[PDB]
């Protein structure tokens, strides 16, 4: 008999409803036809709406009806383009709606009228599924929130029997709604990768609990829970107890976003949220595929006193073989040069010891002499020559136990590295150099020449009285002097600043 919550909520609202009120109100004007019913509105249509449901501003119609397009994309009711996927409209939907806070309501509305009389179930259920992703970020006005709860409550009611699964599926965006409000810290900042996508989907169909992999430095692999609203923070903490590390280590370790065809290894922050982080790699018009790296992150011991203090790098002997294997690494990959030819050929010496514990049986050779030193310092002489001056340190090297090994190796790079321990950031400078890094590490805030590596400014965090952020620029206030950085990488660098200065 009477008209629903959403009906009576939309008879002041919607355009259908105001036009037939304006020819109820001034009826003297003869019509042409049946007045074409403003219900009409809240059902489904093969065609684009020629603007928004909701009568509002033209600037806000004009993004209603190129969003009403992207919905029908979503739902398969409109081709994709060429340079383009559902996870990429979707995401372009939900970002539409987190800018545009008056378009929330419309957003709303769109969705669920093409899930309302749909001839294809495969389109409707999708006209949901949106619902869902639209629920997890944000949520429609206080105005609407219960009218359109009380009418998705009824369409459940409605479909209870004959489609139990499409059923638990608006039962979840409701549970979603009835979540609102949500706090800060858990506000999602992107729409759903096609990643998510997928794992929501057979969450609902099979039940299984969505896990995402995450690589560690010996290039193992764990599956970590991963939730909606799962930090980046909390999956390291959840795959280092996984891997072994102890609870005292794991505040150490982080995670970085790896590509290896075009060469980034950036840090991730630890507040951001898993999805956004997938979704943005989405995003990303870099070449190639990117994966989560878990790496220590923090180095709070002194390296100069590590042979003298071995328990604060071995109590925790897990975390001790993954840092072992993660300095072992950058040695390789030939991040520490400020070491001449005999100091190399130490290094060399002791890693030779560790892959051959058996001295006597050593056939040194070409092959062997790869294994440990990087090209980069291998260029600056002839392997034979190398072959020569590895045979001449170990001839000085005595029986150690392999961890004893490991402690001397991190001890030579350590003594030697200015940037060990630091945690770097991609700067710009007008000074020199214009492409600069930003190291933070136990000491305080450096930045070095990425070409020489010759570190051009130093401040103690106790010379630091405290630090900013923009959306562009890092700022430090060192006497009254303020010190800018050109990054974006605000998140990531309050993270790393924080931990470091607060011991």
């Amino acid at each position: 008999g009477t008209d629903s919550q959403l009906a009576q909520w939309a008879s002041t609202r919607f355009r259908s409803f105001k036009r037939a009120s304006t020819l109820n109100q001034q009826q003297a004007t003869l019509k042409r036809k049946a007045p074409v019913d403003p219900n009409t509105a809240f059902y489904f249509n093969k065609d684009p709406i020629k603007e928004s449901l909701i009568e509002m501003e033209a600037k806000l119609s004009k993004k209603a009806i190129k969003n009403f397009s992207e919905i029908m994309m979503w739902m398969g009711d409109y081709p994709i383009p060429k340079g383009q996927t559902a996870s990429l409209v979707i995401q372009s939907i939900i970002s539409r709606g987190i800018e545009n806070h008056e378009l929330r309501d419309e957003i709303y509305c769109q969705a669920y009228r093409q899930t309302n009389k749909n001839p294809k179930v495969e389109s409707a259920k999708k006209g949901f599924e949106l619902i869902y992703f639209l629920s997890i970020t944000f949520s429609p006005s206080d105005s609407l929130l219960q009218p359109f709860m009380e009418q998705l409550m009824s369409r459940n009611i409605a479909i209870q029997s004959s489609s139990p699964q499409l059923a638990s599926l608006i039962a979840v965006c409701i549970e979603k709604l009835e979540s609102h409000p949500i706090p800060s810290y858990q506000q999602r900042k992107m729409g759903p990768s096609a990643t998510e996508i997928q794992s929501f989907r057979s969450n609902l169909e099979n039940g299984d609990i969505s896990t995402c992999k995450i690589r560690f430095i010996d290039q193992s692999t764990k599956l970590a829970k991963i939730n909606t609203y799962t930090t980046i923070r909390e999956i390291t903490d959840t795959v280092c107890r996984q891997y072994g590390i102890s609870q005292q280590s794991i505040k150490m370790f982080g995670i970085s976003a790896v590509n290896e065809t075009a060469g980034i290894s950036k840090v991730v922050s630890e507040t951001d949220m898993i999805y956004d982080v997938l979704a943005r790699w989405e995003q990303s018009e870099e070449k190639g595929e990117f994966y989560f790296q878990v790496r220590r992150r923090f180095f709070l011991d002194d390296v100069n006193k590590i042979l003298d203090q071995e328990h604060l790098w071995t109590d925790d002997d897990i975390c001790f073989e993954l840092t072992y294997c993660q300095i072992r690494d950058e040695w390789m990959k030939g991040l520490y040069t400020n070491v001449n030819e005999k100091d190399s050929s130490i290094i060399a010496a002791i890693l030779i010891q560790l892959l051959y514990p058996n001295q006597s049986k050593l056939v040194l050779t070409k092959e062997v002499v790869r294994q440990v030193l990087p090209d980069q310092i291998l260029n600056s002489q002839n392997i034979k020559v190398w072959i020569s001056m590895i045979e001449s340190q170990i001839f000085e090297l005595v029986s150690q136990t392999p961890e004893y090994l490991k402690l001397m190796f991190i001890n030579l790079i350590g003594s030697k590295s200015p940037l060990f321990g630091c945690t770097l950031f991609n700067i710009q400078q007008k000074e020199n150099p214009p492409k600069a890094w930003l190291a933070i590490n136990k000491k305080g805030v450096s930045i070095f020449d990425p070409h020489t590596k010759e570190s051009k400014n130093f401040w103690t965090f106790q010379s630091i009285s405290n630090v900013a952020f923009t959306d562009d620029t890092f700022c430090i206030m060192t006497k009254p002097i303020k010190q800018t950085f050109t990054t974006d990488e605000h998140s990531s660098i309050a993270s790393v600043y924080q931990f470091y200065s607060s011991q």
